[PDB]
């Protein structure tokens, strides 16, 4: 019952329907293991299909406690509170939870998105306004039988599965690879080589992880480190050269097009990023084609021809693995064993030439802890 619960729209999240209050207000929200709050739109706004009515919840306690989050592309300030939440293509349960009612923003809500509040599924430490209020998930194994474990099975065109609990076999295919989570406060992972084609970018690997890499499903991008960014874009600049893009593509505001269905999918490379493995040293690595890389932009202007965006964005906060990276991979969010695993999706892309992949093990003797 939990398969195909989750919708989405390019580059706007992905999001499973939630009830909050009693009786249910049913709301759909942004899966996001990037954060940790679950903040719900609770009065209105031009971008608001509908929001949290608190005044109609009789569930409903104020925690009289204020929380404001300025952020690098937006803000948002509410309320803190708790009230009865459930999932209704989720497990089959309802906890009290802690809920942000969302009463002030700027650049948080996207027009057309269809969700109206985010479900913060990372851990305590990056809790706002501090790590003492509990998260959603800690939350439902506390007060639950649910053992402490979800995987998301993302999917391009968009749509896919979070699973509360347990992982589903008939979402994934081959073996389930596992990279330790570092610390629990983001979903922290080491990346501990970065293939462009099969050629090695040859960076310390200390780069890849600078300040620390994260697997995160409210980010669209792929997001790196300055250094690892710009090598990357020579490297898929030089295998891609038969054709010249707009100086707009490569920094990802620009739109390129093709003719109905002649994507020349074969210039562009393979991207290989290689995650630290269970065991010293060893690794396996998740490969990335260009169908991830290039996102499809779904606009009714537009869809004459083929466009995308350059998925691949420079970051200052460190490597971001966001939802083009995760699309067609199972991603299992091992909780209860402090692992991410990964998987070719039963969605996983691929043409006729090359296919994600999901390949393991590595051995690397010479190898430096990669963390920073
Ligand atoms: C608790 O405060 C926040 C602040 C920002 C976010 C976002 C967030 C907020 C609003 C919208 C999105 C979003 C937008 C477009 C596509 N996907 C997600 C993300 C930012 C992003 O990390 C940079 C993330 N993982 N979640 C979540 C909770």
């Amino acid at each position: 019952e939990m398969v195909d619960n989750l919708r989405g729209k390019s580059g706007q999240g992905y999001y499973v329907e939630m009830t909050v209050g009693s009786p249910p207000q049913t709301l759909n929200i942004l899966v996001d293991t990037g954060s940790s709050n679950f903040a719900v739109g609770a009065a209105p706004h031009p971008f608001l299909h509908r929001y949290y009515q608190r005044q109609l919840s009789s569930t409903y306690r104020d925690l009289r406690k204020g929380v404001y989050v300025p952020y690098t592309q937006g803000k948002w300030e509410g309320e803190l509170g708790t009230d009865l939440v459930s999932i209704p293509h989720g497990p089959n349960v309802t906890v009290r939870a802690n809920i942000a009612a969302i009463t002030e923003s700027d650049k948080f809500f996207i027009n057309g998105s269809n969700w109206e509040g985010i479900l913060g599924l990372a851990y305590a430490e990056i809790a706002r306004p501090d790590d003492s209020l509990e998260p959603f998930f800690d939350s439902l194994v506390k007060q639950t039988h649910v053992p402490n474990l979800f995987s998301l099975q993302l999917c391009g065109a968009v749509g896919g599965s979070m699973i509360i609990g347990g992982i589903d076999h008939s979402l994934y295919t081959g073996s389930l690879w596992y990279t330790p989570i570092r610390r629990e406060w983001y979903y922290e992972v080491i990346i501990v080589r970065v293939e462009i084609n099969g050629q090695d970018l040859k960076m310390d690997c200390k780069e890849y992880n600078y300040d620390k890499s994260i697997v995160d499903s409210g980010t669209t991008n792929l997001r790196l480190p300055k250094k690892v960014f710009e090598a990357a874009v020579k490297s898929i600049k030089a295998a891609s050269s038969t054709e010249k893009f707009p100086d707009g593509f490569w920094l990802g505001e620009q739109l390129v097009c093709w003719q109905a269905g002649t994507t020349p999918w074969n210039i562009f490379p393979v991207i290989s990023l290689y995650l630290m493995g269970e065991v010293t040293n060893q690794s396996f690595r998740i490969t990335i084609l260009p169908q991830q890389y290039l996102r499809p932009v779904e606009d009714v202007a537009t869809s004459q021809d083929d466009c995308y965006k350059f998925a691949i964005s420079q970051s200052s906060t460190g490597t971001v693995m966001g939802a083009v990276i995760m699309e067609g991979f199972y991603v299992v969010f091992d909780r209860a064993r402090k692992r991410i695993g990964f998987a070719v999706s039963a969605c996983h892309v691929h043409d006729e030439f090359r296919t994600a992949a999901v390949e393991g093990p590595f051995v690397t003797l010479d190898m430096e802890d990669c963390g920073y």
